């Protein structure tokens, strides 16, 4: 074996992040499609024949390298009724470069979970089984949802007290809305997060409905609700929203998005933090995002600016 041959083979061009996946950027709209073109590269006169298959030991061995003991945090294979690629290509001869293009159909995916697809490239040749990790035969890919209205708000006005008193017990800098339709999000309720264990059970729905409060202002009415009733939800307003853009004054191709939620005021318990009881807390206040997006690129390509990753 040579470090030549294994460079004639063929391979992903990705930059993974942390976690050693690509996230793939997917707008919930009417629907939630986008199509992923996923590079292929030769690293060194006869046409290829590549396949491409979802590649079924990558992921427990991700999850237990990256998050060890702890399986709520683990990445869960994505269904093959939300994608599709195509299991062959053939580059020509003369072509060091192709692309696997992954059309992702996400309406309906669970978005409080973390999913991903990984895919390794082959040459029906046992060398793809020598050093896949060295030369980048595999690439993992986590779908990222996103709406006008979700991603990493300012959690910090929104205020986690006892049920009946206003000492403040918890609060949250970031507090992530998670996507469900193009105007329903839901967040979670007592400083629970992606990496928590329990967070199915505290989600808290948020609806931006497209009606205004007062004919005569710009506040936007909105729905509030919980679907677990040991949750014992109990909303005293219905929240309310305003939306507004400004062109940056000095890079002109820089627009601010704001989206300023209001009016949230709600009882809720917490009934798993603590052995065998329960706190009856209250969340009031308010959450708030300051989107900055660069009006030359398209809505995937923003970074983490953008506030929608």
């Amino acid at each position: 074996w040579t470090d030549e041959q294994f460079k004639q083979l063929i391979s992903f061009k990705t930059q993974p992040g942390g976690w050693g996946v690509t996230d793939v950027h997917v707008r919930y709209a009417n629907s939630a499609k986008y199509t992923y073109n996923l590079p292929v590269l030769v690293s060194g006169t006869d046409d290829r024949l590549v396949s491409f298959s979802l590649r079924d030991d990558t992921l427990d061995i991700l999850n237990f390298e990256k998050f060890g003991n702890r399986p709520e945090l683990y990445f869960r294979e994505l269904p093959q009724k939300y994608y599709s690629f195509p299991k062959e290509l053939t580059i020509p001869a003369g072509q060091s470069h192709a692309l696997l293009p992954i059309e992702f159909s996400l309406d309906g995916l669970d978005d409080s979970q973390k999913w991903a697809l990984p895919l390794k490239v082959c040459e029906d040749n046992g060398t793809y089984a020598v050093n896949p990790r060295k030369y980048y035969r595999t690439a993992v890919l986590r779908p990222i949802l996103f709406n006008e209205f979700s991603g990493r708000f300012s959690g910090s006005s929104l205020l986690g007290t006892m049920a009946g008193e206003s000492d403040i017990k918890f609060s949250s800098t970031e507090i992530k809305l998670n996507v469900v339709t193009d105007s329903i999000v839901f967040f979670y309720a007592g400083q629970r997060t992606e990496d928590y264990e329990d967070r199915i059970n505290y989600k808290v729905f948020l609806q931006f409905t497209g009606d205004k409060v007062d004919s005569k202002k710009d506040l936007y009415k909105m729905k509030i609700w919980a679907e677990n009733e040991k949750l014992k939800f109990n909303s005293y307003s219905t929240p309310t929203y305003k939306v507004s853009s400004e062109m940056d004054a000095t890079k002109t191709y820089l627009k601010h998005t704001y989206i300023v939620i209001s009016d949230i005021d709600f009882d809720f318990v917490d009934y798993t933090s603590v052995p065998n009881y329960e706190i009856e807390y209250n969340m009031k206040g308010g959450l708030s995002v300051s989107r900055d997006l660069d009006t030359r690129k398209p809505d995937e390509d923003q970074g983490s600016d953008s506030k929608w990753w």
